[PDB]
């Protein structure tokens, strides 16, 4: 197994590709804690077996939840910071103090403390480097729209992330993040199916369909692998080709 | 003048940048609040004359000093967000809460405030396209040592420009970001004198020297003016060759 | 006095849209100028603003006699705005021949790297650094690719890094050296350029901004790349979009869907 | 093996990466054809067996190889294009013709052409997606100096590359680049150790110190398997953190 024997921790593990990245890392030999919120905890099943659910809250949650996994884990090889609110609110003029607040606290403060906690954690466990991972957005580039708090955590996430592999590369760790594109978490192909929307992926996406989370959760084991030992401070951007096309609708098979 | 009979709100405005963007407008004909911290304000002469001062604090103090500050232009065309807190903190793994917090609410969440209060009062004032210019950083992209929640926060207010850009354009605003690298804001060419920095300064900027505010002002009447009306969700740099370049100190004059 | 008051400027590409908007806006600004492009295409141009001196040229021998000629009339040379470019699409990469790559390839980054090196040797002939300054018209193809233009957007790519990396070998000389990269622009002059249905179609889900821009939106910019203000700016590319590169599923957004 | 029963073509295979992407190859279960000069596949020994050496030149060269080289897999399924000069002439006002024609033809026309050669015959045998890789530099977003025309070139791929992901999705091929920061191809450290250079690696690069050819030959064997199913006109960045940081001589255990 290519991660076999390394200690993980996953959060957001009740949600897409935070499952999908537990189960990843449980067949290539991880021993791996899925931290989330305990009622989604409550209601998920892993398709693979092995995982340690450590129940969490996206401060002083976080620290107990991190020595708890710590704690069983005996050490703290790679951490996946996937705890993340995904929505959109309305337009930028009537965004409120609320839901800014929300998106910033959740998703950019969130992941910060989460992964000072796991970096804390593996240079005392004695970090070949230890890994953090960060799920950003295509959002974390390219501003959809409507979801100005959200798109902003995303950039906050991505300079984190530059950040962090600067500052742990002297106490080996290496730093990087994942960039999805439109994903389908639903398991029933019903993720994008309303009309517009299906026509717009179909534009803009240059394989013209939503991702899978399992698609994602690849590039969480490349991240983790030892083989992985120059890589750092970049990001994997899983999209379709989202990113790199403009004026996809006009394209042969499109127009 | 360039910007004659427009009214413009620029905050950090006893800051370098920001006052010399005051100086900018007010010699290219606008009408121009000048905001920052009563003290600084208190502090600071401008070379040009015409300035109205409003003192604030980066809620409810930057709701009043916006309202109070319009109801005195009597109208809004312009805002530069300005108001910024720069400084270096230590490494990711000691950086505590309380700096975490003090960054990201002043930077970003300061930056969403006053832009919000300032897009809601040049929609009522009948947004030719009225202009928010946001004051990032090289940082925005790129991650200096030692900074991770300055930096972090320069993500978020680079990707808040880009969805306040998508979100604002069908009320006739374009929302631009500047992205200044070394900027000397002393006055006695003692910024970045430090030896060790000296030198990396040579290596790392083409020019081999640190900016000048005024070198920055420049591109805030250029993206304030009616010329500019295709130009929304992008970055000026300024950094007088930083972000282009690797290797820098190998280039010939250098090595 | 104008912005540009007493500076040498060469416009290639000088009978097209985005260069011939910039001959206009560098005469308004006081600027010395020379227009370069295709005889028979300089022989079809009239300019609103008068004083331009045209220098006919072709985009190896021709530029660089072009060039001599044109700093030999202005008596220096303080400014190159190099707009010559190749602008269309072929078809699928599959299909793409030899011939229409080496076409794109040769004009577009050839040609630009041909006139930049002659420009820049004669601004350090002249005495530069003040800076003397190179601009350089890319596109938003720089950076994301259109569908069926594989050899425009190749090229589009290489003049962006060759742009970058002439602001850094030439900064010890004197001579900032940036890009603009404009997003869709109507050249047309009569507002039929992306009249297209499914095209203009596109154009309002793509651009947030929602219509194409016009070539002097573009010109603005070079008036400020090569103004004495903007000494610390090299190496950076300004984009003129509409928000074009800033925005995903745009088709989406409120007024659109 | 991860690749197991896919046909390979690697260009460039008796250079550093090259060799190590052929190793990989065939280490993960691939039929793989080694192509570069003639007689540098004669003084190159590959450290696991099964590599099938066809000469070739970087147009009518590239052709007959080409054809050759699929006629010997019957069929292929992955092309990496890593055949590249990678060199500096002198400053940009001393650039020559020769080189810039050099520089150009044999990494950016030599990738086109092997690339639309490769795209073809992966149509032809019936494209699971098949996958191009294209081996670019850091030089295709940031500039070294006195190397224009190499990079240039790096600029060129990359944009090639990003058009060929658009243009080949339709016709099921996935179209990624690899971005490779200063890598030590000697094979006894002896790479980047000129003083100077040295100083700068550990200034510039996170990590402190060149990649492996190795360390980028993993991201190859990551695009090509089948998980990597919707990552299309991206880069992988592989340059212990150079194109993420600056001011880097100024980090803790630097300065
Ligand atoms: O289809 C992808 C494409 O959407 C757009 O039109 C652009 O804004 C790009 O940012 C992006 O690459
Ligand atoms: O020139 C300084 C240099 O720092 C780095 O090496 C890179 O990240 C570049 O972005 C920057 O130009």
């Amino acid at each position: 197994g290519r991660l076999a024997g390394k200690a993980a921790i996953v959060t957001g593990a009740a949600g897409g590709i935070g499952r999908a990245t537990v189960e990843a890392y449980l067949r290539e030999g991880a021993s791996v804690v899925a931290m989330d919120l305990a009622p989604r905890l409550a209601a998920t099943r892993y398709e693979e077996p092995g995982a340690i659910p450590i129940a969490c809250d996206l401060r002083a949650a976080i620290d107990a939840a991190m020595a708890d996994a710590v704690a069983r884990l005996g050490g703290l090889d790679i951490l996946v910071a996937g705890g993340a609110l995904k929505g959109g609110t309305g337009n930028f003029l009537d965004l409120s103090d609320a839901d800014w607040d929300r998106y910033v606290d959740v998703n950019m403060t969130g992941t910060f403390l989460t992964c000072r906690a796991g970096a804390r954690a593996m240079v005392a466990a004695g970090a070949r480097s230890a890994r953090i991972i960060t799920i950003g957005s295509v959002n974390s580039f390219m501003a959809e729209p409507e979801a100005a708090a959200y798109v902003a955590a995303k950039g906050g996430v991505a300079m984190l992330t530059r950040a962090m592999a600067v500052d742990l590369a002297r106490h080996g760790i290496l730093v990087n993040m994942i960039a999805p594109g439109p994903v389908d978490v639903t398991g029933n192909n019903t993720g994008y199916s309303e009309p517009r929307l299906a026509e717009q992926v179909l534009d803009e996406v240059a394989l013209g369909r939503p991702g899978l989370p399992e698609e994602v959760a690849t590039a969480a084991v490349f991240l983790a692998e030892d083989g992985s030992s120059f890589i750092t401070g970049s990001t994997i951007t899983i999209d379709g080709g989202l990113s790199a096309m403009i004026f996809g609708g006009m394209r042969e098979g499109r127009r």
